[PDB]
RNA sequence: GGUAGGAUGGCAAGAUCCUGGUAUGCUGGGGAGCCUGAAAAGGCUACCUAGCAAGACCCCUUCGUGGGGUCGCAUUCUUCACCCCCUCAGGGGGUUC
DNA sequence: AGCTTGGTGTATA
DNA sequence: CCAGGATCTTGCCATCCTACCTCT
DNA sequence: TATACACCAAGCT
């Protein structure tokens, strides 16, 4: 039943939102707002305290499971080896707590003459070592571990610290020796530092390394006289570790050849391609204009750059010595950002990094690889590229030379450049061949080699294809639902408009400062890269650069604790921790002393420093604040000042708060990816154009069409001075999308110019033909938006999570309690009974014909009957037997021999009883644990209606009135509520207001509310749908900054959020005209009952069929 | 020309996962020291050991309430229903008020 | 006596 | 916390291609 | 361009 019309799609992506608009147009004027909805999503986020997505939490849990599985297999293999050697592994019980440690100590100290005792001690020591083997680089092998210095420098520092601390020198001073000695000498000592939430000093400060444990194993072997084959087998069994792997399907594809993976940066084809392309983009000044390099010129430059052992040829060197130009500046189009004193000409041209590193490794390891050195000298570039590609792809989860195994291991240990380039190896070789044989650049080489035209673009993903990024996937799912529904309603759009998260309206001072910052970062990164490569670190990561920078900035001292640190034992602390959403920006990164980081844990810094006697908050603040800016460092002067301020602000925080920095990076990815998929849709559906505009253009357009969100949605002012932003009303996303449907490139030019002139500061109206035509076309848009807002047509909707997947229970296992049969049983004790059969039989004792337990938690339900017996289906419990109880009177399930609290509620089942004119309502709050122990997490189960047994936590902790009404036959399930369901109270609004809710509804008469949770058995948590919690939170922040700049309405909003309406269920569902609104993708409520969730009124909803 | 978009390379700042590890933590089983107690058993500080979503599927086998292998918290309208796409009944997608 | 509000634990680095 | 692999974004520089707009 | 919920306790009419 599609009714075709000319309409435009507007897409405004966001981190936790997306505004979508279908706006029908006659000629170029907006005619009708067909749909306007702000969809509020979670951005993929689970466990809202941290910003960690559900995907990230699933990956972390899966990898913990994989770690534990591999550990079980590895310890089983070690157990088989120990049985082969006749060495007794450490028993699970009835041994001394220091048996393994004293075994390690004695085997390191003295030869054990008794052979049976010696083998028992060896088995104890080796099994315990494999349980506690310390850390090594996962990419390194057993030979690499054996080649590491033994023991590590960290253990030598630890050992001299312990020798000074305890005034004794154990010889040779192994980890097992020191731990056994300290557990005997200072009983109750902790070995490794833990979270400090009483508090004594630990034995060790830094992370244990596998070369320390290996050195202890060698010491034990030398003292006990063990054979070398036995020691080798024990080393390979103890220190066995799975190689990290890269799944090939997560590698991107070549756009010019989609059957081929993208090539690595190590590839010789890429090195030559990069050199040739960079040379082909160079230009020579020829008569107030530029010409490309001649064939001999580019051949000379390319051979000079390819035949380089070291990066020593600058662009000035290429201009002066290779091209023999009269002037340094005669070479134009140098691919560098220029600076003072010809910085761009002093930068280095590209070279062959793989060939240079392989030549250095051949020259440095001549004795190790004579066969490979001769093979590399003999063989040409194609076979060199084949072997280099094999070494680059060795890390992929899915060598053409009969080489010795030691040589093969050595050249598998060589670090080549990492990272994927845009094109495959085949494409790079073909483009390089065309570029060198002809005199052409990459574009003409692409046209020649692949037969593409000047209009060619790389292939785009389709709408149904996810990216794997959770924010982007949320935005994409909502957009594709909206577009499918809108195409069925009105046909394909004439044009699609996407807002990109880009902006360039900055002052000249800001652009100059950013350029200076880029220059300083590049110079210091190059210096630090050179130093780290001189320290045997081929490719420093950004974390490596930050680590070296902070080690130089604080002169190798723990930032918090002041203790001396090295590269090996230091840690990079998130000052705001990861479980608080803390970013990896370097103002959140502190270099720490290992123990110092672990003792901080996940607590905020000022609270931890107040509790701890290791650090002082003021000492850390003065240490950060006395940093003196040297002229030649990574930061500029203003960047250094901002960095110190940000670090001090992160150190000063006392309560667990989220990260203050909002990253726009997910929003930009969502905009770009959704644009690409909308382009694919438009190619499949004949859409005229997918246009893109920046968000500053959208803001400017709203400014010059007199589109004020507060006037549009009748919002009282919240600030004393100025006007509040659009962030107060969530409908602004949809309004942005509507405004985006009006934009043209010329008027975007005009509005961007107006924005740049205004930000470099009344005011003056823009003047341009595009601007005048756009004002004439969009004169009525304000009236359309006022009428649409007056009809309550701009929906704010949250998508529902109906799948019963996620955390089945809370992660903390808890000890069970006990209670004797013959004692007196209160209501809470009967409600906490673990076993369903014992709970059901006690239920039948308290109420014989009953199927539910209706107890008040404080009433004394059963007296102390000394002769009470329960006859189970398989046993009889007398009065002396203990009944296992859950530790607390809250919903809990039995998991793995312990008790776990239920997780958050998946849904609530709405039950209604009483008369039709005054019905009573209650919620059966249902969690994932309820469906798990009910057997409802299986195929073919409607989880919202499938019957739950009475011993589930849902029915145990349902309200007493609900339990009585369900057993009396009066209460029936008439619907269900999930978090994110919309409660629309109608035009009559909320009438049961009492207290602060009345004061809130005085200024904000909100009729649309979002179910956020079910905090107890009688209550539902409702926040207003249209009002944003972030506006009220930044109000609460800014209230402590300026005197009384908030309006009374803004203050009442600030006190209302974030707890909002903690509402009684019987007061909410007793509203006549209240409806539970389940919207379609277009924001329209679903009232027809099909196979999707539909709207329903709790007053007159039918009992469930 | 200017703006905008897209390519490739470089640089800078970040985001998102993925693989492999470490150390704690929790619970069960222990116990080295100390303390409270003992004709009257538990705590505290550590350390050892097992497990760390409930569970699902496949094979044992020198026949068992276990041994082994691969997995299980993402893809937000579960399940059902209809339609679509890619893979042989698996996965993904849409369903207009 | 029953709804109004305030504090707090939750696996982590 | 650690190493390190993959995907992507924003900003700047160089080159190539596209569409679009506005003053001589 | 974003950032809790479920449990436990007080608490003035
Ligand atoms: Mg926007
Ligand atoms: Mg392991
Ligand atoms: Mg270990
Ligand atoms: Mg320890
Ligand atoms: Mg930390
Ligand atoms: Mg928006
Ligand atoms: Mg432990
Ligand atoms: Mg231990
Ligand atoms: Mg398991
Ligand atoms: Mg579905």
């Amino acid at each position: 039943g599609t009714v075709p019309v000319t309409w435009r799609l507007g897409v405004d992506v966001g981190e936790r939102s997306i505004g979508l608009a279908a706006v029908s147009y006659e000629e170029d004027k907006p005619k009708e707002i067909l749909a306007a909805v702000s969809w509020i999503h979670d951005g993929g986020v689970g466990d809202e305290r941290s910003g960690a997505s559900r995907l990230a939490l699933r990956g972390m849990a899966r990898r913990a499971r994989r770690l534990r599985r591999f550990r079980r297999a590895r310890l089983r293999d070690l157990d088989m080896l120990l049985s082969e050697l006749g060495w007794t592994p450490l028993p699970d019980k009835n041994v001394s707590p220091v048996d393994a440690w004293l075994a390690r100590k004695r085997l390191a100290e003295e030869y054990v003459v008794d052979e049976t005792e010696r083998r028992r001690l060896l088995g104890y020591a080796v099994s315990h070592m494999a349980r506690h083997r310390g850390w090594r680089n996962p990419w390194t092998t057993i030979k690499d571990l054996k080649n590491l210095p033994q023991p590590s420098d960290s253990w030598e520092r630890t050992r001299e610290s312990l020798e000074a601390r305890y005034s004794v020198s154990l010889e040779p001073g192994t980890v097992g020796q020191w731990a056994g000695y300290l557990l005997q000498r200072a009983p109750g000592i902790r070995l490794n530092p833990t979270q400090q939430s009483l508090s004594n000093a630990t034995a060790f400060e830094t992370r244990l390394r596998q070369e320390d444990v290996l050195w202890e194993l060698r010491c034990i072997a030398d003292v006990q006289g063990l054979p070398e084959d036995v020691v080798s087998n024990v080393i390979d069994a103890v220190f066995c570790q799975k190689r990290p792997s890269v799944p090939a399907e997560r590698i991107g594809r070549d756009p010019l050849d989609p059957s081929q993976l993208r090539a690595s940066r190590a590839c010789l084809e890429f090195q030559e391609y990069r050199i040739v392309a960079a040379v082909a983009n160079l230009r020579i000044r020829d008569g107030s204009g530029s010409r490309p390099l001649s064939l001999e010129e580019r051949n000379a430059v390319i051979e000079a750059l390819l035949a380089q052992t070291e990066r020593s040829l600058t662009w000035s060197d290429i201009a002066l010595e290779i091209l023999k130009l009269p002037n340094e500046s005669d070479l134009t189009s140098v691919p560098e950002e220029d600076g003072p004193s010809s910085l761009a000409y002093s930068q280095f041209a590209p070279f062959d990094e793989t060939s240079a590193r392989i030549a250095e490794f051949i020259a440095k390891n001549r004795r190790k690889i004579p066969t490979f050195a001769q093979w590399w000298q003999e063989q040409d570039r194609t076979s060199r590229s084949d072997l280099v590609a094999a070494l680059a792809d060795n890390s992929i989860a899915g060598l053409l030379v009969h080489l010795p195994d030691a040589e093969l291991e050595a050249l598998e240990g060589l670090a080549l450049p990492s990272g994927r380039v845009a094109y495959s190896r085949l494409t790079l070789s073909g483009l390089t061949r065309v570029m060198r044989d002809d005199g052409v650049d990459v574009h003409n080489a692409r046209k020649t080699c692949f037969g593409v035209d000047d209009n060619w673009r790389p292939p785009l993903p389709a709408l149904h294809e996810a990216t794997g990024h959770p924010v982007v996937d949320r935005n994409l799912a909502i957009l594709r639902k909206f577009l499918s529904s809108a195409t069925m309603r009105w046909g394909p759009p004439q044009s699609i408009v996407v807002e990109l998260a880009r902006g360039a309206s900055e002052s000249r001072e800001r652009q100059a400062e950013e350029e200076a910052a880029r220059r300083a970062h590049r110079k210091a990164n190059d210096r630090i890269r050179a130093e780290l490569r001189a320290s045997g670190l081929s490719d420093p990561s950004p974390a490596d650069l930050v680590r070296a920078r902070l080690l130089e900035l604080y002169d190798c001292h723990c930032m918090y604790c002041g203790a001396p640190i090295s590269w090996e034992n230091s840690e990079l602390d998130h000052i705001v921790p990861r479980t608080d959403g803390g970013s990896n920006r370097h103002e959140n990164l502190a270099i720490t002393c290992g123990a110092c980081n672990k003792e901080k844990g996940r607590r905020p810094f000022a609270s931890w420093a107040e509790t701890s006697n290791r650090v002082q908050l003021r000492d850390v603040i003065d240490r950060v604040q006395k940093l003196k800016y040297s002229g030649n460092m990574y930061w500029t002067r203003d960047e250094f000042s901002r960095y110190k301020k940000s670090v001090v602000a992160r150190l000063k925080r006392r309560t667990s708060d989220p990260e203050v920095i909002q990253s726009i990076e997910s929003t930009g990815y969502a905009a770009v990816a959704l644009r690409d998929r909308l382009l694919s849709y438009g190619e499949k559906n004949g859409v005229a154009q997918v246009a893109v505009f920046r968000g500053g253009v959208t803001a400017e357009a709203r400014r010059w069409l007199d589109i004020s969100i507060e006037r549009l949605f009748s919002r009282v002012a919240i600030f004393a001075q100025s006007t509040s932003t659009k962030r107060l009303d969530r409908r602004h996303h949809a309004v942005d999308a509507v405004v985006l449907t009006t934009l043209t490139p010329g008027v975007a030019k005009t509005l961007a110019d107006a924005r740049s002139r205004r930000v470099s500061a009344s005011t003056e109206e823009p003047q341009s033909p595009a601007y005048r035509q756009w004002k004439e076309s969009c004169s009525g848009l304000g009236d359309l938006l006022i009428s649409t807002a007056a009809r309550d047509s701009i929906a704010v909707a949250a998508p529902l999570r109906l799948r019963p997947t996620g955390a089945l229970h809370e992660e903390t296992l808890r000890a069970f309690s006990e209670h004797t049969v013959g004692a007196a049983w209160k209501g809470a004790e009967l409600r906490r009974i673990v076993e369903p059969e014992v709970y059901a039989a006690f239920l039948a004792l308290t109420d014989p014909g009953g199927r539910f337990l209706k107890v008040s938690p404080s009433e004394d339900v059963l007296p102390a009957d000394e002769n009470r017996h329960i006859v189970l289906s398989d046993r009889v419990l007398g009065p002396r037997d203990r009944v296992k109880l859950f530790p607390d009177d809250r919903g809990s399930i039995r998991v793995r021999g312990g008790a776990a609290y239920i997780a958050s509620f998946h849904h609530a089942r709405v039950f209604r009883w009483g008369s039709s004119h005054s019905p009573s309502f209650a919620l059966l709050r249902v969690s994932l644990a309820d469906l798990a122990v009910a057997g409802l997490l299986r195929d073919g189960v409607d989880v919202f209606t499938a019957e739950l047994p009475p011993w589930t936590p849902a029915w145990r902790y349902a309200s007493i009135a609900l339990v009585k009404a369900v057993e009396s036959g009066d209460a029936k399930q008439v619907g269900w509520l999930v978090p994110g369901d919309e409660l629309d109270f109608g035009p009559e609004g909320v009438t049961t207001a009492a207290g602060d809710l009345s004061m809130f509804l005085k200024y904000f008469p909100e009729r649309h509310w979002v179910v956020t949770g079910f905090e107890d058995d009688k209550r539902i948590n409702l926040k207003p749908a249209f009002l944003s919690a972030e506006q009220a939170e930044v109000l609460r922040t800014e209230r402590s900054d300026r005197p009384d700049t908030l309006t009374e309405a803004g203050e009442i909003l600030a006190q209302f959020f974030p707890r909002c309406w903690r509402a009684t269920v019987a007061k909410v569902l007793c509203h006549p005209g209240l409806t539970v609104i389940r919207r379609t993708a277009l924001g329209q409520p679903r009232w027809r009952r099909g196979h999707l969730p539909y709207s329903w009124r709790p007053w007159s909803a039918d009992p469930w069929s």
